[PDB]
């Protein structure tokens, strides 16, 4: 025993742990790219997303299946897959013509369906309209979409003030003025943001309307947040655009969100639904069964479009439902954008 030491130097990071049989796709020698795609996520994340977070750690853990990987954040497991090293991974992304033979299975980023599929299939599977991902990329994606998830974490103390102090070069004032603010309010709404996938890299925004609104509303954080998203309708809306350029949704029917209104109650600033059992059903079904099509047709994340009202309320019971969906309100549509209409869900 000497592990007062390794916990004295210990530093928090998010950890790929690979199987053995994984190793050689992070092996250059042997052509594999995982480490430069894994070290250049952070990079990626840090213009999409506006925080920077420590780079990624890569190692072997041979207690693992051989074929499996693990993902540890501070040292806890937040993701867990399997690739086929030696293999393709083949998808509908909405082009296939004739369907190919391989290996069904679920793509771990985002549930879709996807075939594993043999390097001498590639070919035919490409004139089908396949598109043809590799298992390092399987991986970067998946862990990408983990750090997106776990987005919060990285917004230490440390990193808003970093964050300010990097901003604070060229608009010095705002960061200046935004010293009135309690440093948990500001702090708050960052992780609220972030919880949901809205990207920080606006500082000026977020600070200029904190600043400008914290005071009127003793910097509760449910105002704030929503506010600032509403201000944010360009960055939300492009950070939700699928590759083609179309941000990609479903809504509820008319008497679907009027059913919604009636149930929905505010206490202090926290708005809530109150439904019994059955109403809850009714609710998860349906925007389940459509969530379901959605992925199915190989669009992802799947994005529901409500009014302000009911934006924080659906989002905290979808969460508690462990229905992974992102919730927009109207008044975060950037109309310069191209929208499409996926489906309309009935709870009736």
């Amino acid at each position: 025993e000497e592990q007062a030491i390794d916990e004295v130097l210990k530093i928090e990071f998010l950890e790929l742990a690979l199987g053995y049989q994984l190793i050689s796709l992070a092996d250059m020698k042997q052509g594999g790219d995982l480490l430069e795609r894994i070290r250049g996520i952070r990079k990626k994340i840090a213009s999409d997303y506006g925080f920077l977070m420590p780079q990624i750690r890569i190692r072997d853990n041979l207690q693992l299946p051989p074929t499996h990987y693990e993902i540890k954040l501070k040292g806890i497991v937040i993701g867990e897959g399997m690739v086929m090293p030696d293999k393709f991974l083949a998808m509908n992304t909405g082009f296939v013509n004739r369907e190919i033979e391989g290996i069904p299975t679920k793509e771990p980023a985002f549930g879709m369906d996807a075939l594993w599929i043999d390097a001498k299939n590639k070919e035919e599977a490409i004139i089908q309209g396949y598109t043809i991902i590799d298992p390092s990329t399987v991986i970067a994606t998946h862990t990408s979409e983990l750090v997106k998830k776990y987005a919060e974490d990285f917004i230490t103390k440390d990193e808003v003030k970093s964050l300010l102090e990097r901003l604070a070069k060229d608009y010095p004032t705002i960061v200046e003025e935004s010293k009135k603010i309690p440093t948990g309010a500001i702090r708050s709404v960052l992780q609220a943001l972030l919880h949901e996938k809205i990207p920080i890299k606006d500082m000026l925004t977020i600070l200029e309307t904190i600043t400008d609104i914290a005071p009127l509303v003793q910097n509760d954080v449910n105002i704030l947040t929503e506010q600032v998203r509403a201000r944010l309708s360009r960055v939300i809306t492009n950070a939700f655009k699928s590759e083609d350029g179309r941000l990609k949704f479903l809504t509820f029917s008319t008497d679907s969100e009027q059913f919604l209104l009636n149930k929905l109650r505010e206490n202090g600033t926290s708005k809530s639904l109150l439904l019994n059992v059955g109403e809850l059903q009714k609710l998860i079904e349906g925007v389940s069964e459509e969530a379901m099509k959605v992925l199915q047709k190989g669009i992802a994340p799947v994005i529901l479009i409500v009014e302000p009202n009911l934006r924080k309320a659906l989002s905290n019971q979808m969460e508690q439902a462990r229905i992974d969906v992102v919730v927009l309100s109207h008044a975060e549509l950037d109309p310069n954008s191209n929208f499409e209409a996926l489906g309309t869900i009935h709870i009736n």
